[PDB]
């Protein structure tokens, strides 16, 4: 509430991100401007989800500003971070959509959406390097904006006329103008009907100095007979080729997965094994598609099931999907789709028959799902006790001999005892043999080994673990080799627990580039997890510098773990204390310089001595992403508060607070600074928190102060003050408590300066009572007032008493809002004065005065009015 005159000001607002000059030297990228923070909405996008977000957002009614803010937050920042994030975004707007009561305000938004898009091209202009990074990652967040646009809200002929009307103005030849046209025409995925006539002639029109120049239509011709041919027989090579020349255009891609789409449902025979890794990895490459792929899956879910083995393989997929999942909307289905492959399956020769994966995928499916339906619930316990059952029944050694034999396919050789001793070294030998290669000539011998290494380690636990520990401890397994051991059957725990140094950071990253099973989760997993493991093995692994390989990967994989972690509530937590240790730890001001390294990092994400102020233009920049800004100035605020002189703090405390203010000079922006800086500052300490507000109380007080004497610049000066204040009255009331500092003669003054004149309590008046309303928010200040009465010797008039009794009959029709809370004010000292004679009574006389003010019935009511 206290930005609410902010809010009303805004109107068809737009954009533009321009570097610093200081900035521009360290090739820094500036953050687009924003009319509205909703960080805490920000914050609420990475925790966002595997989590009911959708219908809790509908609560707030952020959609004029958050929405728009929202495209940015999905554009910016995640590569690998936020898989489902185009689409998340294009559901929150599918849901706005829906929920429409009027013309006005729904449709434009898209409009306001290209005008953005058509701003990123803006931005580029020519030749600027900070600037492209941002434009092109604004250029592939545009394109995806696009594909999610197009399909719910978008119309090809509204977008076809405004780059029309666009190309007009540039007709006296602008670098920017020209690219961004032909950029944003060449990908906008139209109807092959419709686009035709619209898009040649536009590329006509653009024809000179073009390279892509005439036939733009034949070239999708092209690409889709390319696409095809390559698709139906063999050319896995080719596949991956033919996404590399088509990277240029997007659309062209589009078109083909349609076709491809159409052929694999047509099969009757069913899809399985490698076949149908290969078929979505290849469509996967193509980012278009998305909803194809899922289609597919269902289809063969709907059509005659697949092998068993592959079965348990395809899951994994579903497993990867994660949010994405709940796009597709087939929840219902699937379920009876899970059910139906357990009511199919009839001819597996598994004992096991592990549903691990798939138990986990159900206990998702219940917790994400919140509802209780017939079908679904019975299916959920009975795969619970078939898995239970067979672990039971695991000890007993005749279903495990009778699994083992059936794949070795020899009776004699039973292998019953120490099948863990020699079956282990065996599974282990020919396992790494044949893997890499991936040129054996049958798919079904290593699914068999898989399967027996599988059974035994069930059987087993501790043998399972003893044995994994023994392999280690050889070392006769090449590092590349172990990767790709632990993706099918080894398990990351065992390898986490135990591992060389150089072992480390190769399990950090694996290569998947060649086909193999998913192994996304547990990766993904690992780094969900903790923030001390990571911080730990970098600075370890930073300190030896050595060889140029372990060294130079430890400090990517640092600056990259980091950009990957979602900025998560518990994850900033750990970010804030990573960050402030190197930040805190680097002893040299060149380090200092290091850090300009960070920032460079998050703003590009492509796989002379100065002082205090250029960083804090540096902090100023940022946009959404602000948990290393939040540390950088947790640490410089600590820095300077702890001078170690009662002197010296008053002195640079005040003097940073308030240029770190001043150099914002903005709304949604300052808010986010003055809270990061007393998040981080109240997280660090809540005691030096609630200093830092003593602080800022002393120095809005002399702020306050200067208001009778100033009389000018009150909307800038407030909205700064309102924020920042909140912001510390928010950190007391989180830090349960109520103490404040006391500046009697500052608020006394303001008082009856406010009271003396009419006219000047009108001019202004949202400003002056939002101050005092605040100031007297909290009963910790007023309760010592009363004492003090008490205290006095006789009847000898208050000072604060007579400014309240003042602004009271002064406060006429001032506000609406204004009245009402003076009203509460004085209610609220009213009760605080019954609450303080509760002892023996002492005699105010005052009361009576103040009594007769404030009521809530009759002619008084009308009164305030």
């Amino acid at each position: 509430s206290l930005k609410n005159n902010s809010s009303i000001r805004n109107v068809i607002m737009s954009a533009s991100n321009a570097n610093d000059f200081q900035l521009t030297i360290v090739t820094c990228k500036q953050f687009p401007k924003l009319s509205c923070i909703q960080l805490n909405c920000i914050d609420t996008q990475f925790t966002k989800l595997l989590d009911d977000n959708p219908t809790e957002f509908d609560w707030p009614t952020y959609v004029d500003q958050n929405p728009l803010t929202m495209h940015k937050i999905i554009q910016l920042i995640l590569w690998s971070i936020h898989p489902s994030r185009q689409f998340d975004h294009y559901e929150s707007n599918q849901l706005v959509a829906k929920l429409l009561l009027l013309r006005i305000n729904s449709t434009d938004e898209d409009l306001h959406e290209f005008q953005i898009e058509d701003a990123i091209w803006s931005l580029v202009f020519q030749l600027a390097k900070n600037f492209s990074a941002q434009k092109r990652v604004v250029s592939y967040m545009m394109p995806s904006l696009y594909r999610l646009l197009n399909i719910l809200i978008t119309y090809g002929i509204i977008k076809v006329p405004t780059y029309i009307r666009k190309l007009i103005s540039s007709g006296l030849l602008y670098l920017q103008d020209s690219n961004d046209k032909f950029v944003h025409v060449q990908l906008l995925i139209n109807l092959k009907i419709s686009p035709l006539m619209k898009s040649q002639y536009n590329m006509v029109l653009r024809n000179v100095m073009e390279y892509d120049v005439k036939f733009y239509e034949i070239f999708n011709f092209d690409q889709l007979v390319e696409i095809t041919e390559q698709i139906k027989m063999r050319i896995l090579s080719n596949d991956i080729t033919n996404l590399q020349l088509s990277k240029t255009p997007l659309s062209i891609k589009i078109m083909v997965a349609e076709w491809y789409l159409s052929h694999l449902c047509s099969g009757i025979l069913s899809s399985v094994n490698r076949t149908v890794l290969l078929k979505i990895f290849k469509i996967f490459c193509i980012d278009l598609e998305v909803f194809h792929h899922f289609f597919k899956w269902i289809e063969f879910i709907v059509y005659h099931q697949l092998l068993s083995d592959i079965e348990s393989l395809e899951a994994l997929m579903d497993i990867l999907l994660c949010y994405q999942k709940l796009f597709s909307q087939f929840i219902n289905d699937h379920i009876l789709f899970t059910k139906t492959f357990i009511f199919i399956y009839k001819k597996v020769l598994k004992e096991k028959d592990v549903p691990a994966y798939n138990v986990t995928s159900f206990m998702p499916f219940w917790k994400f799902f919140m509802k209780n339906f017939p079908f679904v619930l019975k299916v959920d316990n009975d795969l619970r006790i078939e898995l239970q059952s067979v672990y039971n029944d695991e000890k007993l050694k005749t279903e495990k001999l009778k699994n083992d034999k059936s794949e070795v396919l020899k009776v004699y050789s039973m292998i019953n005892n120490s099948n863990q001793a020699v079956g282990q070294t065996w599974n282990f030998p020919e396992v790494f043999q044949v893997n890499i290669r991936f040129l054996l000539h049958n798919s079904e011998i290593i699914d068999t080994n898989t399967s027996k290494q599988f059974q035994k380690a069930r059987n087993n636990v501790m043998l399972l673990i003893a044995t994994n520990l023994k392999e280690y401890n050889k070392f006769m397994s090449i590092f590349l080799k172990r990767k790709d051991f632990t993706n099918k059957n080894l398990i990351q725990l065992i390898s986490l627990k135990l591992l060389t140094f150089e072992v480390t950071q190769n399990v950090l990253g694996l290569e998947y580039i060649i086909r193999l099973l998913p192994i996304n989760l547990e990766n993904n997993d690992g780094s969900y997890g903790l923030f001390l493991k990571y911080h730990k093995e970098q600075f370890i692994k930073s300190n030896f510098e050595k060889i140029l390989l372990t060294c130079y990967e430890l400090e990517k994989k640092y600056h990259g773990n980091e950009c990957e972690i979602n900025y998560y509530e518990i994850l900033l937590k750990i970010l804030i204390t990573y960050g402030s240790s190197p930040k805190l730890l680097a002893t040299s001001t060149k380090i200092i310089m290091l850090l300009l390294n960070d920032s460079v990092e998050n703003s590009s994400n492509i796989l002379v001595d100065e002082i205090d102020h250029v960083e804090y233009y540096v902090m100023m920049d940022f946009a959404n992403l602000w948990v290393f800004q939040a540390f950088t100035c947790f640490c410089i605020k600590k820095i300077m508060e702890n001078n170690e002189p009662a002197m010296a703090m008053e002195d640079l405390k005040n003097f940073i607070f308030q240029i770190i203010e001043i150099t914002n000079s903005n709304d949604l922006c300052s808010q986010i600074f003055d809270q990061l800086k007393d998040m981080q500052t109240i997280e660090m300490i809540t005691q030096i928190v609630e200093k830092d507000f003593c602080t800022s109380c002393l120095q809005n007080n002399n702020q306050k102060i200067d208001d009778n004497y100033i009389v000018v610049v009150i909307e800038i000066i407030t909205s700064l003050s309102m924020r920042f204040q909140r912001e510390t009255s928010g950190m007391i009331v989180i830090s349960m408590e109520n103490y404040h500092l006391l500046i009697k003669i500052i608020r006394q003054l303001s008082e009856l300066n406010e009271g003396n004149l009419s006219k000047r309590e009108i001019q202004i008046d949202a400003v002056l009572k939002i101050f005092s309303f605040h100031q007297d928010s909290i009963f910790q200040r007023i309760i010592a007032d009363l004492s003090a009465d008490k205290p006095t010797s006789p009847f000898i008039d208050s000072i604060c008493k007579l400014f309240d009794k003042i602004s009271f009959n002064l406060r006429l029709k001032l506000f609406l809002y204004e009245i009402l809370s003076s009203l509460k004010s004085f209610a609220i000292y009213s009760s605080t004065i019954d609450a303080p004679a509760f002892h023996t009574s002492g005699k105010v006389e005052l009361p009576k005065k103040l009594l007769n003010l404030p009521p809530f019935q009759v002619s008084s009511f009308v009164k305030e009015t």
